[PDB]
């Protein structure tokens, strides 16, 4: 019994939360109360199997059990779309059909969260329903959220209410805690999304290399054998979560944390604090732990990998293993290389080996092999430095504006809502990474950009429109950032025609938060660039600063809707022909 073995490993609460997550992530348009019905129906069944594993439908597979459950309120086709396609299939076709339809940007109302007193009462009203709603609202907006990570966020959400709803000042306690959980979820969701796209679109081999490199940097004292066992385990975890096998994923991650803690002296010295936290927290803490110390006396890699007359011997007998060894040995020596660089380097090393091992004198042929890494190492360094300078000149907001511009010209066809967010997320790179010195700056900034750019990819994949985005995303996971960076302005793009209502704001803009108000304006910056591309300058930084003053004055004038239409019909001639 598969469902019974997971109930017992995971315990009832996590079992219930994870099933609710799965259902919320397969069926994003279905209402809360219906998902709760299905969950409890499964929980009941799962209990009967715990008592008797050989009972009726207990031999069933998790995908069968769950897919049978979705398909009871999924034939309602005019409510959630084409999920009645999926219900007409047998597993595992049905399951893969469900996963196909996951919506990276499901068109769902933003959550207008109630006042603190009202939230706090509903929390005391019914704690378990209140906490379920958190789970359900995150998961259906983030269909690829790292599920065991969501349980951890759920716990801290619970604790934020448990603490702050007793506070003398409820709101001054609660609100900073909720805003940190929100920002930290976005970041978590985006990071995980990159993981699932790697697996789905580039295979197990690419994710493992990603993990061989990242864990090598983080646990540099560990032997290759130990690192390898960790990669195999990590891969199985994320292969499960990225395929909706949530129960088995939460479970193998819990087994993995245990193993790592039990073998702390064979892995890293930074793990002490982590391994004595509660398990939900411990797993999160291991995944985010700082890189350990490099062993002192590590020798040149030129010996094992260039000098030796047996490089083509050792390569021949186990290619992936030999190349994995190269990646571990190189990645553990460079904490200051981003993960994607380290993968480029190993791409180069291999492709040099595929040639030279066939030539008459291999030794001579690959003696210069390390000499090719240099221009690869130098480019991401050059890019960061220049952008880290432009950031601190302009500051974070104005930084996004230059990037808005840069990217809107790069790929003008891209939908405005996508350019806004992705460029907004791009400028957040200076806040996170320019802070650092140039040894922590590249693992920080390049791997983050990886994650942001993959977001543009996954949102463009919905309704593809730019052939340039499409190509950069498809050709090679590892070179998404170099290739996006190489993109010049698009010449065969023809200006997007002046629209009076795209540039005229309304009084409703005054009641929105400052961070929603910038978005309406950076949205206007994008349309501005789309309607006036190959002929601008600082008439973008000029016109944009008029919008700020536009909205500033009109929002305080006691008008009869008057101001936003008066300075709205006149100033448009300062964005039409000025």
């Amino acid at each position: 019994s598969e469902v019974a073995h997971r109930f017992k490993d995971l315990g009832e609460e996590n079992f219930k939360a994870l099933v609710l997550i799965a259902f919320a992530q397969y069926l994003q348009q279905c209402p809360f109360e219906d998902h709760v019905k299905l969950v409890n129906e499964v929980t009941e069944f799962a209990k009967t199997c715990v008592a008797d594993e050989s009972a009726e439908n207990c031999d069933k597979s998790l995908h069968t059990l769950f897919g049978d459950k979705l398909c009871t309120v999924a034939t309602l086709r005019e409510t959630y779309g084409e999920m009645a396609d999926c219900c007409a299939k047998q597993e595992p076709e049905r399951n893969e059909c469900f996963l196909q339809h996951k919506d990276d940007n499901p068109n769902l109302p933003r959550l207008v969260r109630p006042e603190v007193d009202v939230m706090c009462t509903a929390f005391h009203d019914n704690e378990e329903t209140f906490l379920k709603k958190y789970l359900y609202e995150i998961a259906r907006r983030h269909p690829y959220f790292y599920a065991p990570e969501l349980l951890f966020f759920a716990k801290r959400y619970k604790a934020a209410f448990t603490e702050c709803c007793q506070a003398a000042d409820k709101a001054a306690c609660l609100l900073p805690k909720l805003d940190e959980l929100r920002d930290e979820g976005k970041a978590s969701s985006a990071k995980q999304r990159l993981k699932c796209a790697s697996l789905q679109k580039f295979g197990e081999r690419a994710f493992k290399a990603w993990a061989v490199a990242r864990l090598s940097q983080r646990f540099p004292k560990a032997e290759f054998a130990e690192v390898s066992k960790l990669v195999t385990d990590l891969t199985k975890v994320h292969t499960e979560c990225c395929h909706g096998d949530l129960l088995e994923c939460a479970d193998d991650r819990a087994d993995l944390a245990k193993y790592i803690c039990e073998n702390q002296d064979s892995i890293s010295s930074k793990l002490k604090e982590c391994c004595e936290k509660p398990l939900l927290e411990k797993s999160h803490c291991i995944a985010e732990v700082e890189n350990d110390e490099m062993p002192a006396d590590l020798p040149s890699l030129a010996a094992d990998f260039v000098e030796s007359k047996d490089v083509c011997k050792n390569y021949a007998e186990a290619k992936d293993v030999f190349l994995g060894m190269f990646l571990y040995e190189y990645a553990r020596r460079h904490p200051d290389y981003s993960v994607v660089l380290l993968l480029r380097l190993a791409k180069t090393y291999e492709t040099t080996l595929e040639k030279c091992c066939a030539a008459a004198d291999p030794h001579e042929c690959y003696a210069k092999v390390f000499d090719e890494f240099k221009p690869l190492v130098e480019e991401p360094q050059n890019l960061i430095k220049q952008n880290c300078e432009l950031f601190e000149q302009l500051g974070e907001y104005k930084f996004q504006n230059a990037l808005l511009v840069r990217y809107t010209k790069k790929v003008p066809q891209v939908s405005t809502p996508t350019l806004v967010e992705v460029s907004r997320n791009l400028g957040k790179v200076g806040s996170k990474c320019c802070k650092h010195p140039e040894a922590k700056r590249m693992p920080c900034a390049e791997d983050y950009l990886s994650v942001v750019l993959n977001q543009l990819c996954v949102l463009h994949e919905k309704t593809p429109v730019s052939d340039r985005v499409t190509k950069c995303c498809t050709e090679s996971l590892v070179n998404r950032r170099p290739c996006f960076s190489a993109l010049e302005v698009d010449e065969t793009y023809v200006p997007k025609e002046f629209n009076a209502e795209t540039f005229t704001f309304h009084a409703d803009i005054c009641t929105l938060s400052e961070k929603e108000r910038q978005i309406k304006k950076q949205t206007a910056l994008v349309e501005l660039v789309k309607h006036k591309p190959k002929a601008t300058k600082e008439q973008l930084k000029a016109v944009m600063d008029d919008f700020a003053a536009f909205v500033e004055k009109c929002c305080k004038a006691d008008d009869k809707e008057t101001c936003f239409a008066e300075e709205g019909k006149k100033l448009v001639a300062a964005s039409q022909a000025a």
